[PDB]
């Protein structure tokens, strides 16, 4: 635990740990909703991780996202060592600054990419399926929630499937660090990987989204290099990092839940509604701001430099967003939520995401309609700037199966 800073009131310190939480065995979405629990004030400051704000309600959540003058992203992450060494972009920019590598990265991972990859997303998705569909089970983390979206990315990104355990290791380093590397030794190993590479496509420009960020040009000028790696470094996070996880959540609770799973069955064209609740449901990203200067946010003091986690995954969880909010319904009228950012950061990726989770669901319930938690199993959820799941044995009987 840090020292209480002077201008931090007694009263508003809640110490809370985002990398482990209390509550972590009642499942990662409860234990950070315990910041929203009666007793607690909309805006904390924890003693854990070097001592930093939390947001706990979507109000406040929203309303710093939108000022990105007080609450810069300059300084993101925690622990301010963190925050300091990122330098992603568009992630580390504020506007206006930020706003023209937006466009390049659209080029690479949004709607024009997802039209690109339409054919390969299914493809894949029914290959591992109906490869795991007569086994009666299957540890999903391994056997479909990393290779799919992990397989779908090195594809876009022209790199060999022998590089996935070296990449997937550094990018967990940055958002589930395990101890042995710092958040700003992961990232400069992930540069190093990528420098020769965006050198190579600068001299021989290819179809792959390294190529094309690489010699991409921004607000018409062109990209520079330390731009270009600065870019893909955040890519290479974004692609085997997020969606890899938030399947996890989803299976987890589809395999405990046969009613919801009956409901997808009998109606398929509400798998993208199913997709956007499950979103709010089993949010995951948690990552903030830092102030530009002293500012009285909602009768609180904050202080030029002080860091504020403003928690997407908290947003969708607020009763006062959601009646009823840790209920799963597939029918809730006005799913509201931040899953995927809010303000001028919102994610890019989005769109990849939502193709993947929504042809995932869709793939699977065609041809393993039945499956269940295995017998005995207690599923253990981790923490951390995006959350996951260490492990999710399913079973099933092959016989209640079917191939297409
Ligand atoms: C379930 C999946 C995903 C979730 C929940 C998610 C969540 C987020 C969030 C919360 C942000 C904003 C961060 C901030 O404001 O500091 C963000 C930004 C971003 N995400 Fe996603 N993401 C997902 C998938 C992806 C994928 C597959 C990619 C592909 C690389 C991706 C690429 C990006 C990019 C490039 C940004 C930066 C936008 C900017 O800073 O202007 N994301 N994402
Ligand atoms: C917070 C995020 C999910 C968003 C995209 C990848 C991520 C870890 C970043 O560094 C930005
Ligand atoms: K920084």
């Amino acid at each position: 635990l840090a020292p209480l800073p002077p201008h931090v009131p007694e009263h508003l310190v809640f110490d809370f740990d985002m990398y482990n939480p209390s509550n972590l065995s009642a499942g990662v979405q409860e234990a950070w909703a315990v910041l929203q629990e009666s007793n607690v004030p909309d805006l904390v400051w924890t003693r854990c991780n070097g001592g930093h704000w939390i947001a706990t309600r979507g109000q406040l959540i929203r309303e710093a996202y939108e000022d990105y003058r007080h609450f810069s992203s300059e300084c993101p992450f925690i622990p301010r060592e963190a925050g300091e060494a990122y330098d992603f972009i568009p992630t580390s920019m504020d506007p206006p600054e930020q706003r023209q590598f937006r466009a390049l990265a659209n080029q690479v991972v949004g709607m024009p990419v997802v039209d690109k990859l339409e054919n390969r997303i299914q493809e894949l998705a029914c290959s591992l399926i109906e490869s795991l569909r007569p086994q009666g089970q299957c540890n999903f983390t391994e056997d479909y929630a990393e290779p799919f979206p992990i397989r779908i990315f090195m594809l876009l990104a022209g790199l060999p499937e022998e590089d996935i355990p070296h990449l997937k290791y550094l990018t967990d380093q940055m958002t589930r660090p395990d101890g042995s590397m710092t958040f700003a030794e992961a990232k400069e190993a992930l540069y190093d990987y990528l420098i020769p590479i965006i050198e190579q496509r600068r001299q021989k420009p290819g179809t792959d989204a390294i190529s094309i960020v690489a010699n991409g040009q921004v607000n018409g000028r062109p990209i520079t290099s330390d731009e270009a790696k600065r870019m893909c470094g955040l890519l290479l996070v974004g692609g085997l990092d997020t969606v890899v996880n938030f399947l996890s959540f989803s299976m987890e609770f589809l395999a405990k839940s046969p009613e919801h799973r009956q409901e997808l069955i009998q109606r398929p064209e509400r798998i993208p509604a199913a997709c956007e609740e499950l979103l709010r449901r089993f949010s995951l990203v948690a990552d903030g701001r830092i102030l530009t200067s002293d500012y009285e946010f909602h009768g609180v003091q904050l202080k030029k430099g002080d860091q504020i986690l403003l928690p997407q995954m908290l947003s969708g969880l607020d009763e006062r967003e959601n009646a009823c909010p840790m209920h799963v319904d597939f029918s809730r009228q006005k799913v509201s939520h931040t899953t995927f950012g809010h303000g001028s950061h919102l994610c890019l990726g989005q769109h990849l995401a939502r193709r993947e989770i929504i042809v995932t669901l869709k793939e699977w319930l065609t041809r393993i309609p039945d499956f269940s938690i295995a017998p005995g199993a207690q599923i253990q959820h981790k923490s951390g700037i995006v959350s996951g799941v260490q492990a999710l044995p399913l079973v099933w009987d092959p016989a209640t199966t079917k191939a297409v």
